[PDB]
Parts: structure tokens; C-alpha cells; sequence
């Protein structure tokens, strides 16, 4: 439906240029840190949303948000909330729960 995805559209574009939206721009590499891919069985960025949401691919919001909160169910699963990667990930889950439930 067209008003549930312009607005994960907006909501995209919202995450990718904000502050705190340096850990998740592209895939994490899993060459260059230790244990990811044992832990993180489905991971997820923002460039992925951004490539599926471009393509097509999403058929309704709620599957815009699954992917949106995987982002942020993986970071907390791999790094502590005290880890830098960490701390932006609760700046940018708290960010995507607002701004979601202002539309919804
Ligand atoms: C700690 C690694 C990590 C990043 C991370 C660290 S640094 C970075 C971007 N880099 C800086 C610019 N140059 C190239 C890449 N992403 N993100 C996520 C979601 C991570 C984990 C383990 O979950």
C-alpha cells in the first residue's frame, strides 16, 4: 500500500542520515570481527532495507519493521550497551520506536 511505504521511505531516510547511524550503514564484516557469524544468524543494515525497499521487496510496513528492529535485536545480542556500537544502537532504536509510533 502506498501510505505504508512512503512513509518507511521517510523513516529510511531518517535513519541512514542520522547522527547515530554510523554501526549500520553497511553489512557488518564478519573477516574482520571475531564470533559474528556464530552469533548473528540473519543480519541485517541499513543499505540492505535500502536495496529491498528500492526493489520492491516490501510488501507491507510490518515487514519494513521486522527488518528495522533485527537491526537493533542483533546489536544488542553481539555488543554491551556500554560499547560504542552499542550506545548509537539504543540512540537508533529508540529513534526508529518514536518516530514509528507517530505514524501507527
Ligand atoms: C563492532 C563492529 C560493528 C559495527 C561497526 C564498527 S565500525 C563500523 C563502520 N566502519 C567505520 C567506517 N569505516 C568502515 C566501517 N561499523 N557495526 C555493527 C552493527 C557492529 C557489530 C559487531 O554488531
Amino acid at each position: 500500500m502506498h501510505s505504508d511505504l512512503t512513509f518507511c521511505e521517510i523513516i529510511l531516510m531518517e535513519m541512514e542520515s542520522h547522527d547515530a547511524a554510523w554501526p549500520f550503514l553497511e553489512p557488518v564484516n564478519p573477516r574482520l570481527v571475531s564470533g559474528y557469524r556464530r552469533i548473528i544468524k540473519n543480519p541485517m543494515d541499513f543499505s540492505t532495507m535500502r536495496e529491498r525497499l528500492l526493489r520492491g521487496g516490501y510488501t507491507s510496513s510490518e515487514e519494513f519493521a521486522a527488518d528495522a528492529l533485527l537491526v537493533f535485536d542483533n546489536c544488542q545480542t553481539f555488543n554491551e550497551d556500554d560499547s560504542e556500537v552499542g550506545k548509537a544502537g539504543h540512540i537508533m532504536r529508540r529513534f526508529f520506536e518514536s518516530r514509528w509510533e507517530e505514524f501507527y
